[PDB]
């Protein structure tokens, strides 16, 4: 009689470069979307060795990046002027699903997203 652990990290990134509305001189507006989802209540909500997911997006001049350990999923999509790299690192124990995937945000009509799964029912 043993338990089971199944947690997957899914991050969606999109971007849109287009003015749409005729500007007066210079008004280049772009779009951007970033969401971070994962399991916890299904794959045991208790840590073992490491288990820590840290998301990163946009320039590092920010006050604080994204973190995942005891908080709900994230999802922000709006229009603005930016365009910078974005990488997400996932951890579970040691050699279960510890992986990191880098991405970039600066292309008209971007549709780049990753989905990684992690399973550790025994070890």
């Amino acid at each position: 009689m043993v338990a089971t652990v199944k947690r997957t990290i899914r991050i969606k990134t999109q971007q849109h470069i287009l003015p749409e509305v005729p500007p007066v001189e210079n008004f280049p507006v772009r779009q951007w979307s970033i969401e971070i989802v994962l399991l916890d209540d299904e794959g045991k909500e208790i840590p073992a060795t490491i288990f820590d997911k840290v998301i990163y997006h946009l320039h590092p001049t920010f006050a604080n990046p994204n973190r995942t350990f005891t908080d709900p999923p994230f999802r922000i999509e709006e229009q603005g002027w930016g365009g910078f790299p974005l990488d997400i690192s996932v951890f579970l124990l040691e050699k279960a699903g510890e992986r990191k995937i880098p991405h970039d945000l600066n292309f008209l009509q971007e549709s780049y997203e990753v989905e990684h799964v992690i399973q550790i029912p025994l070890n």
